[PDB]
């Protein structure tokens, strides 16, 4: 087995994903600011057992960028996802998403139940969990400073982007609870993805589709269907940017049978923190029913 | 008793609350208050002081004039000079909370023959804040309201619906005293807020001098040193600002300063300790 780049069109847009064994199709989902290279410690241990696809997602690296902030609604994302699914020629697939990944993850399996054979989450809240407790936590809106700092126009991608994209690289690096976790290598391959034209902006324009001050302070209850997919959750519980306020009580969220696997000593990328306990326990999840 | 007047400084109607007869003593508030935060002050201060509480441009009843560039530091601590002056005196005691505060370290370092001493009670020196802000985490979490007030109409409208229920809730949170503000207290701040075109004034403030550009500015700041006799009261317990931007106030005073911590405190320090305020301010006067 070899890893292999592809591209396909799915909706309206060619996404760029790649590839590594048979069987079971498994998604892996990044989010930001990620791509599929977040997944590198994963691909291989788990292609020994399942056809494994780590897609860029909508506005992503070697993924189409459509202009506009309404083009990142999570509505689209997801669908995109579903699109994914098919175009791969699959009925359904076990998908794994981790932040923006798992945002989409939660919306795949809720509105599109029948797509989604086992659903894996890391360190993402539920979209309704963080729509209601969001403007209740004072902990969580302070996490939320950027969410509110990305709001504004052009000034955050400048301020991102600006001395080869440090303000980016040290955010990322004080988010991480292992030392030295990025190497120069690593930081050469994600200012490549993080330098993709238009890039910066759509990766953005996903905290200004669908976590706008509106949305968050939103007075209007969530249509939200119940999760009736069986459901892996991993929390690295010491996440910069997500309160524990917001994956507790995941009881009124998911009427199929859950799991929740904290990590206390673990932040918001586990899966980079404790590659193998992850993988271990993704292939135990799917592999043991 | 206490008289409400209105007077002309620079091009905008200044009001403000005025007791007592002497030195000119002026009492700056912040956000989102106006005069009235002073009222446990005003009386006492006036037994030996001409005290004036004003409200600040685009609070309450003074002039609000439109546009974000009508906020900006550099004209706000102009209507304090020009108040000066607009009350028959070439100075004042000054005394300011949270963006009275940092307008007062402002008029003080650019104008310091206007200002005979200084007083701050929990607000920032305006280099400590530009150049320690982008590098404390734990304040940028802490000015997560700051960026959600950069956004045009959405704040305003979060923060005024059902009766300014917002800003009650993030007002009552700030304390370290649960029931603090009686409900007449609310009516008469709902009634300040309500003022036509007062709580995008008062969010201007946040727009024209703590937008990202200057928070992430990579330029130095240029900022006189205080060459007057500083005062700064602070409530260790501020949920919009961190310890890591009051240390080694020092390095920017060249002149007798002396800090009063009140573990037991948060922001709104002179409404949680007012006679230990008002006593701490009236000896520093007075001697
Ligand atoms: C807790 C949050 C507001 C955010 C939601 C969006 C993102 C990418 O998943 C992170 C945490
Ligand atoms: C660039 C940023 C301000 C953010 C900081 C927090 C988080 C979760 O790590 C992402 C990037
Ligand atoms: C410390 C901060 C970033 C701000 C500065 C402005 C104000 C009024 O003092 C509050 C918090
Ligand atoms: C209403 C708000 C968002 C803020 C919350 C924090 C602070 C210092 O009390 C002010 C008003
Ligand atoms: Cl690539
Ligand atoms: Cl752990
Ligand atoms: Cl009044
Ligand atoms: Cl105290």
């Amino acid at each position: 087995e070899m890893l292999k780049h592809e591209y396909v069109k799915v909706n309206g847009i060619k996404m760029h994903y790649v590839t590594q064994g048979k069987g079971k199709l498994l998604l892996l989902l990044h989010g930001f600011p990620d791509f599929w290279y977040v997944w590198r410690f994963q691909i291989p241990a788990l292609a020994k057992h399942f056809r494994v696809v780590a897609p860029d997602l909508r506005g992503y690296n070697e993924t189409d960028k459509p202009e506009g902030v309404e083009n990142y609604r999570l509505d689209l994302l997801a669908k995109d996802i579903l699109g994914l699914i098919k175009a791969l020629g699959e009925e359904h697939a076990v998908v794994v998403g981790h932040d923006w990944g798992g945002i989409i993850s939660w919306t795949l399996t809720a509105f599109n139940p029948q797509a989604v054979e086992k659903l894996v989450i890391l360190n993402a809240p539920h979209p309704k969990a963080y729509m209601t407790r969001t403007k209740n936590s004072l902990r969580q809106l302070q996490k939320s400073w950027y969410v509110f700092f990305f709001q504004v126009a052009n000034i955050p991608e400048k301020i991102l982007s600006r001395n080869e994209f440090a303000f980016l690289k040290n955010m990322l690096i004080q988010s991480f609870v292992r030392r030295d976790l990025l190497t120069e290598e690593d930081l050469r391959i994600y200012v490549d993805a993080w330098s993709k034209s238009g890039a910066l902006t759509s990766a953005l324009n996903y905290y200004r589709a669908n976590l706008n001050p509106d949305i968050i302070f939103s007075e209007k209850t969530v249509v939200f269907p119940k999760i009736k997919v069986p459901t892996l959750v991993i929390w690295g519980e010491k996440d910069v940017a997500i309160s524990k306020d917001l994956i507790v009580n995941m009881e009124d969220f998911i009427e199929a049978p859950y799991s929740i696997k904290y990590f206390p000593e673990c932040g918001h990328w586990v899966q980079l923190e404790e590659p193998e306990l992850v993988r271990k326990h993704i292939e135990e999840f799917i592999l043991k029913s």
